[PDB]
């Protein structure tokens, strides 16, 4: 009926319990669109993905395709106002952000329900009319140099980089797309290069509909949507570009065989072995990759991991296809080694080999491609409900690789088995066909070779003919087993009827001296899936750094000896995670219902009945003593975050000390450990979802009578269960605590204004300034000043007292910043003093519908049950409560809070800053005016800054 | 001149004895010392009649007891009863007094300056006292407040029980102390006029042939003989003869008896006593010495350590037990196990055949003459005394000794006599014992009930078959006399005072591991030596259990260690060890010779102790029943010990440990130790006979033998957390309420917390709590009649500070809370009204009291170790803190009351602890009051509010 439209999709296939409606068609530009009809969405999407990226960046200009990203969102004929995309969504709940990939550039949004067409009609003329006002060309060079900036210093940025370099330079797949200074402004002055016009030619050569797919998601009918998208995308030009494809392998023959000896930034080992392979993507609906991924990257008995655990030589693989670009693809197996793993790297490789050549010996099975069909095939069924703004950007991708009807399905589902294919992809996982890579600080000034880029430093050998003989020779080994039919796939999904006793927010249906059980049945999202929360505290988990390092290593060792056994209920959607924390242990479980008490049973057992083996344990310090150095390379902001909770906590051992006491860890004292850490303790439980009252019961009676027989378990003294509190600033105050990044060569700050113990009031009134400052803050210290990467804002929240926080990593030195977050306060007094009551309500109305948000999926609700019972606050009904009062709140309230506890002045301000300075730094312009500070106190030692303060009370729970 | 009936010769006394004696008899028969010391703070003077309680009549007991109590109640020169206790308090001095069997002894101290008006004063009561008729009926009710005070105490009711199963027409079987119904209810009944019966008693037995007067001042012997003279030589000689009693109280009939007693606490005891000869007359060889040294010794082959191994026994006292003139008794008391109440017949059975190894042995010399060289060395380095108790224990002691033996009459032996020993020895027999246990498992098995205590227990005649047992005992060969001492001083150097002495404890070490403070003694200059050390841990008092395994380990570290111990203890070396709320406390005092070798032994004990299990689960039971006991303590206490719970941050009830102690096993003692020895912080003091090189020496080495045997390493800075005290909030008023099972009194602590410590703080708290401190016991127990225990003064705990009223009261709490009340305004008034003059007058009162010298080490020590363990460090704080006293204002202290205790104070931060009586229900006008919070949960209570911060240290 209508020739704007070249065809309507057919039924698109989707899960029974998806209650989202879906309608697939091609516009006649040759637009490839999906519309999702939700009207019970809260924030509605759109998602534009152009199948060109960096990969087809021209030899002059590496980044374009990425620079084109930024430059085309900057304004409109319709719209000439460049922040006019940012403004509106800002103005009605939403949000934007974009991706360049070699082959995609994906641009997306979300936005208030009620919004959708002004936010899509201001998206869409940038794929009709942009303008890349000259103006912004600067900026945006400088936000494409901070982005590759902040990835200099990252170890998995350099790796992807440096293994493009090694590979043949004449191919696509060798372009750095990231861009710079260098290459954005530097060098193209110097060639006489019109950057604009470059990009010009880029943007009209490449953007064209036929290479385009768009996903709208609204609350409007199918129909609507259809009419939407027609008058806004039909238009978009159809310059018929044909698809950019890479058949040959960046891999030839004098690029296989090779071996390379890199230098890390962390102190890491790893091993990383790749065979190029053909594109495998066609092959979408049998996934020989997966097969192989599966098998090759198998935990469970008689996988490869075990063995080379078991040798002690690796703790962690990862196995499987990875991506290229249309016509290649790379079969990785990724290994981190031990101490012994990297002296015996050959003799892993064998090990890998044998596997390999195990699985080619035992030939393809159908049973293994039965499980995995049938995983997915719940997988997809039971699927929790996705974030509209993830879920558009990921099928806008996704459509230009399936048919309309397929999109939904095309990463799930599993049809035909076919062992040829699987026969063919193993075939090129043979000796002649690997690339070898070390990752060691031992390589320190023994390279040879510098990948520009990014300033990695390196070696490169060829692989000698003796070795690969000796990998395709490799004898036969018996310890390598394919896996046995997995147990924990889950039957029974049955939605257990809503009782009688039902309850809206969690009950306390357990109260005893050894434990407090919440319980919560699901009458939300009635999916065969629950989350059990356990928080066993114990004294004698952080009296000291030493029992803190064994209570890390006794739950490190113990996830590592259950590992094994565990994994199986992972494939089958049955995870669990096990930390210490600076009261005593976490434990959740968290996927379908069905099997869940078998793991908790095995979880529980282990624990109270645990056989450290000593190899494992001198294996697991090693790594726990690294894991400590390595916080140095930690970013500054990260740092100063850190900086901060130690300081402003009672008790917190530092990474200094628990390094220090990690020498003492014996054999024994561990063995001695476990039996007192578990002779007392007091269990906090949430268990929700699938279960019923009597489940939830016999659950934790199981998980007494474990600790109670095997570890002789007794409950803690309720003078026992104390809590740390937070330090008490004095009225006026302003102490500063500096310390230096060792490894960046940025800034880190944390600016902590302490108010007040939380309170319904008191948490309005920070929540207000803070839903009020917000956006300002973004715009002004990042986008105007251009302060630094990293600009945050909003309120801190610990031991019960909160406080306004914030959060900058710059290039500029920490007192700098601290003078202009001081300017914008005041910028921002002034903004509250002359916006209007109509402006004011809006800013009442944002923070409302925020806090009132449904959660979307039963992992959400229980993250926010589990917040109360962790505070100890339980207020389940806290929304509620917090956003009637808001309601009531007026300008002058706000004005009256800033005046007393925030300005510069204010009688009762509590100001905390943390410094955290760069690797190489020591200690008007139309910019605002920034008040006078005072000399700060400089503290020196954490515990004389403590003992020389007040701590504070601890809140009062609700129930 | 001719008042004086001879003079003395040579006072024998210590060459280290810089005080200058005289010696006396006046020509009325007192027998008079004098003491001059130029250097003495105090003047004192003690006046001791030889008549006591046995000399009542039987029909008015206690009137020994009254007569003291009225004796001191006005005179023809000075007519007010107020008058000697008045001029005492204006001139920085004190008085008290005390009535025995045989004695009553009046005694004072005074500033040096004001001896001759305090002594005319007390002279007068000897000459014309007029005994005022207005104090009668309160005097009464205070000596029954002393008597219902010691009813529940378990060592009183003993005491008078063993009184009532003697000879009843025995001075011994006397009630000595008296109460309302002694004297007033009977003798009111009977028409007795005690007036004219005390007035009767003290012109009988008051004569001055029956007294002895001790003088000390910074006056001349020359001076102070014209002073005793002026005033005592008109004492009225009534040549009265000493009473004597040498009938023994215990006769045949009362020989070979059983005794079972029902206690208040649940303890277990066995008391063994044998009648014996008045040995006094034998002073100078002394065998009852002798034998209570062999007895009663704790070293290896001894008697005690038997009954330990048998598991009978955990300790011993042995020896010579006071009577009166004509008769003594020789003890064997032993506390029991479970164990030991069941083999009773064994254990006495043990004692007599240690007394026959003694027989059997024979006297010896070598044990005389260690004991004579020991009594030569303590007599010629005892440590300076304080003038008030010095002269007190003298006029005593006058009466039976000759003037020029009277200081080294305690203490030098002479002529071995073996005769003696063996004469004394024949008296510790079977036919002439006497047996008491005490225990609960007699409760309800008893017939008989002491009148004046309640005391229920059984008397039983101890078969013969028994007794023949006991004769017939065999000679054991567990026991052994003990070997020679070799913890004897013979090194007494006073090392010379080092060109870089300092007047306060210096930090001379500051590393990881230790914080050491040294001082050279540059005062008292006798061979000793004082060594305090603070061991920290955070395993010492994570929980109760760890606390539990603190106290247990410590507990079986000095059991074991005993035998060891008890050979320096008697070589005047002796040590403390106790656990602590943040680790262990260890103190080594004495002589400095073999000081080393002793420390070296505790600490190298410490790290390699290996426990004995038998001694394990005996002393976990006696630390069982220690807990339970708790109980049995006055209500005062009780909430005393609630408030330190209250408001400290961490604390562990009685309760809670009690609870924990059955966790307690022996696999985890054995894994505790070496886990608590670990990681250490020591801090020490190290005062005395000693050099800068000989500390450092002595803290090395204490280091040295932890970190080889125990594997010690130091703590970090952060883990050296010290415990805060709760934070009152501004206009706060709680209340926490308990009640005394045992105890039908009324206890109250009431807290009016002010601020941190600092010099402003603690002087207007300190000026504050002068002023009211006489008037609270004048209005509060004197006028009001509230109780026996009335206290005010200031609190001071974690560096904060307020003001506290402790009252133990048979009203309820709630009534003595409105009358505290009262008082508080009463003084507002007292303050606004007083004179610049009756100010100032606080003033230096509080100034002499603070800057009031240590006698010897161990005071100045104890002063130095308060300001070690509060963490504050300020030695010169007396000097300080005094300057500023001088400078405050009537306006200051008006101003700091009206902020901070009034009643309507914008800052008053108010706390009670209420205990009620066992029975007890759950004038000036008192202010209203509003409606207290009461604390029902302590923990949640100190949740709720916020804690202070620890007070800043005082660097050098
Ligand atoms: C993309 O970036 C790079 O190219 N980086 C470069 C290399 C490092 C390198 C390499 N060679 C060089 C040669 C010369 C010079 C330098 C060199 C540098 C790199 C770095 C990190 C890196 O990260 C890994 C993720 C890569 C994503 C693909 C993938 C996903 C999942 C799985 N597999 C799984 O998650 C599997 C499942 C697969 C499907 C079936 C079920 C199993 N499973 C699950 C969890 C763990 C388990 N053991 C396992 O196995 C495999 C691939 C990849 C490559
Ligand atoms: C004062 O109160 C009473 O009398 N109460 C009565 C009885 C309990 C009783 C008894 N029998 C009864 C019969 C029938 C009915 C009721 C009865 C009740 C009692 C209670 C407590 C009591 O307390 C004990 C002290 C009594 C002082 C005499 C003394 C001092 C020191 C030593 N001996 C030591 O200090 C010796 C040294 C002596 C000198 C040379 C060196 C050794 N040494 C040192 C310390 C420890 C060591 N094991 C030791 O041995 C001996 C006696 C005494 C008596
Ligand atoms: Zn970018
Ligand atoms: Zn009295």
């Amino acid at each position: 009926n209508n020739p704007a439209i070249k065809r309507i999709g057919n039924h698109i296939t989707k899960s029974p319990e998806d209650k989202r409606e879906y309608r697939g068609l091609e516009l006649a530009n040759g637009i490839k669109v999906l519309l999702i009809s939700d009207p019970t969405t809260d924030k509605s999407s759109a998602a534009l993905d152009v199948h060109i990226g960096s990969l087809s960046d021209p030899p002059n200009i590496a980044g374009l395709s990425h620079f084109l990203q930024h430059m085309l969102f900057l304004g409109t004929k319709k719209y000439p106002k460049e922040n006019e995309y940012s403004q509106f969504l800002s103005e009605h709940a939403g949000s934007s952000n974009a991706f360049t990939s070699g082959e995609h550039t994906n641009y997306y949004f979300d936005v208030s329900h009620e919004h959708l067409e002004g936010a899509l009609d201001r998206f869409a003329q940038f794929f009709l009319s942009p303008l890349f006002d000259e103006s912004a060309k600067d900026r945006e060079v400088n936000a494409v140099d901070s982005e590759h900036e902040k990835n200099v210093m990252n170890d998995a940025w350099r790796l992807f980089q440096l293994e493009k370099a090694t590979g043949n330079p004449k191919h696509p797949f060798s372009k750095f797309g990231t861009g710079n200074k260098y290459t954005l402004e530097t060098r193209p002055n110097q060639e006489g290069i019109d950057v604009r016009q470059e990009l010009l030619k880029f943007h009209s050569a490449y953007y064209s509909s036929n290479l385009m797919a768009v996903v709208v998601l609204g609350r409007e009918s199918l129909d609507d949507l259809t009419n939407l998208v027609v008058k806004l995308f039909s238009e978009v030009e159809n310059k018929n570009v044909p698809l950019p494809e890479f058949p040959e392998h960046p891999f030839q023959e004098e690029h296989l065989k090779q071996l390379y000896k890199i230098v890390p930034i962390k102190d890491i080992r790893n091993l990383y072995v790749t065979f190029p392979i053909p594109d495998l993507q066609k092959y979408y609906k049998s996934n020989p990759g997966h097969y192989l991924g599966h098998l090759i990257g198998h935990e469970g008995p008689g996988s490869l991991l075990s063995e080379l655990k078991s040798k002690g030589w690796v703790n962690t693989l990862v196995g499987g296809q990875k991506e290229g670009a249309r016509g290649f693809m790379f079969f990785i197996i990724n290994v981190d080694l031990t101490e012994e793993g990297l002296l015996h790297v050959e003799d892993i490789i064998l090990h890998m080999f044998q596997y390999i050549q195990k699985l080619r010996a035992e030939g393809p099975q159908e049973w293994v491609f039965q499980e995995l069909k049938d995983l997915n095939a719940v997988a997809f069924r039971f699927k929790d409900k996705e974030r509209p703004r993830g879920y558009t950007s990921k099928i806008a991708g996704i459509l230009h690789y399936y048919p309309l009807e397929e999109v939904l399905t095309a990463e799930y589902l599993l049809e035909e088995f076919r062992p040829d294919l699987i026969e063919m992809v193993l075939d090129k996982l043979r000796p002649e066909n690997v690339r070898v890579a070390i990752v060691s600080k031992s390589f320190e000034g023994k390279t040879d070779r510098t990948e520009e880029w990014y300033g990695t430093q390196y070696k490169q050998e060829a692989i000698p003919d003796e070795v690969i003989k000796k990998w395709q020779n490799a004898d036969l080994n018996g310890k390598f087993k394919l896996p046995t039919k997995n147990e924990f796939i889950p039957t029974n999904f049955e939605i257990l009827p809503l009782e009688k006793e039902a309850t809206p927010y969690p009950a306390l249906i357990k109260d005893t001296a050894m434990s407090k059980l919440w319980f919560k049945q699901d009458d939300k999202f009635f999916l065969p899936k629950a989350n059990l929360n356990f928080e066993f505290f114990s004294p004698f988990a952080y009296v000291d750094p030493l029992h803190s390092n064994m209570a890390y290593l006794y739950l490190e060792l113990l996830k590592d000896s259950l590992n094994e056994y565990a994994y199986a209920a992972e494939l089958a959607g049955l995870s669990y995670d096990l930390q210490n924390t600076i009261y005593g242990m976490y434990l959740s479980v968290k996927g379908y219902n069905d099997k869940q008490p078998i793991l908790l049973k095995k979880i529980i057992e282990k624990m109270a009945t645990f056989e450290i083996d000593e190899k494992r344990f001198e294996i697991i310090k090693e790594a726990y003593m690294r894991s400590l150095n390595n916080f140095r390379a930690e970013q500054p902001h990260q740092h100063a975050m850190y900086y901060l909770r130690l300081l402003m906590t009672e008790v917190a051992w530092t990474k200094d000390e628990l390094k220090e006491a990690l020498d003492d860890v014996t054999l024994p004292r561990l063995k001695a450990f476990i039996p007192q850490l578990l002779s007392r303790l007091h269990i906090e439980a949430l268990l929700h979802g699938n279960i019923t009252k009597q489940a939830a019961l016999g659950i934790m009676q199981m998980v007494e009578d474990t600790l109670i027989e095997h570890a002789h378990t007794k409950p803690l003294l309720p003078s026992q269960l104390v809590r740390y509190r937070e330090v008490q600033l004095p009225d006026r105050g302003w102490f500063v605590y500096q310390q230096r990044n060792e490894v960046h060569n940025n800034s880190g700050i944390e600016i902590y204004y302490q108010t007040d113990m939380q309170s319904t009031s008191e948490n309005m009134f920070l929540e207000l300034f803070a839903q009020i400052i917000s956006e300002p803050a973004f715009n002004t210290l990042r986008t105007k000043e251009q302060l630094g990467y990293i600009v945050f804002s909003g309120p801190r929240r610990a031991n019960g007292i909160q406080g306004l926080r914030f959060i900058i990593q710059s290039e500029k030195p920490p007192h700098y910043l601290e003078s202009r977050v001081e300017a914008f306060l005041i910028t921002m007094e002034k903004s509250i003093e002359d916006m209007t009551e109509e402006a004011f309500q809006k800013h009442i109305q944002a923070l409302a519908i925020r806090r009132l948000d449904k959660p979307k999926k039963l992992s959400a609700e229980s993250a926010k049950y589990w917040g109360e019972i962790i505070s100890q606050q339980y207020n389940f009904d806290r929304d509620n409560t917090e956003v009637a009062y808001l309601k009531t709140l007026t300008k002058e309230d706000i004005i009256k809070f800033y005046k007393e506890m925030l300005a510069v002045d204010a009688p009762r301000r509590h100001k905390v800053s943390v410094h955290v300075l760069a690797r190489e730094m020591d200690s008007d312009i139309n910019l605002s005016q920034a008040p006078a500070l005072p000399q700060p106190e400089v503290i020196q030692n954490m515990t004389e800054f403590k003992r020389g303060l007040p701590l504070f009370p601890l809140v009062k729970p609700h129930i």
